[PDB]
């Protein structure tokens, strides 16, 4: 599935896993432009720590309140709310501490049935959840692998994960280049 790394744009890092382009780069998910901006947040959909924190913030009030209601309505693995005033058509909402590769799994899913092409996200789990960088670049990059074996992939195009930390970004890279063709 995998094809080479090489950087597009200054700090960005891409490789072709099937027919998706995978990319990571450091920096603030906020600023992004998406069909989906993923937020990793608590099992109550209103952490306002870290990335949640200027992800809820930017987003807007609406958006925290469409969280809340969701999470009154059911136990929720993940919410799909507006966009707010992120520059996306939807936000999904995954929890942190989940299981990375479940929860990008779903997201991908989610993008399939709104026929969305571009994702972004942060790296899920090293945030508030304390999850190590190593394992949650493992699993990311195992769910679009699995997506891509499965024929799933046809609406997806670009998947990008933007990194708080240059840190989490350089074993990101790492991953990318143990796999590389
Ligand atoms: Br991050």
């Amino acid at each position: 599935f995998y094809g080479t790394v090489s950087s597009p744009d200054s700090g960005v890092y891409e490789m072709k896993i099937g027919s998706i382009i995978f990319q990571v780069a450091s920096g603030d998910i906020t600023k992004e432009e998406a069909d989906v901006i993923v937020n990793s947040t608590s099992n109550s959909f209103n952490l306002k720590a870290g990335v949640s924190k200027a992800i809820l913030e930017c987003a807007g009030q609406n958006v925290e309140r469409e969280c809340s209601q969701q999470a009154q309505q059911r136990k929720n693995d993940y919410i799909i709310t507006g966009g707010g005033f992120l520059r996306c058509k939807n936000i999904i909402h995954v929890i942190g501490g989940n299981d990375v590769k479940s929860s990008v799994s779903s997201v991908l899913q989610e993008c399939e049935k709104k026929n969305y092409s571009s994702i972004c996200l942060p790296a899920i789990g090293t945030g508030n959840a304390k999850q190590h960088p190593d394992k949650v670049a493992e699993a990311i990059i195992d769910a679009i692998e699995d997506f891509v074996q499965k024929g799933s992939a046809q609406s997806v195009k670009k998947v990008k994960v933007v990194i708080f930390l240059p840190q989490v970004l350089d074993v990101f890279y790492a991953n990318m280049k143990k796999r590389e063709g």
